[PDB]
């Protein structure tokens, strides 16, 4: 997932 540091979106799948 887009588990980047600035994960603003709902895709916080980390």
């Amino acid at each position: 997932c887009n588990c980047s540091r600035w994960a603003r979106d709902h895709s916080r799948c980390c």
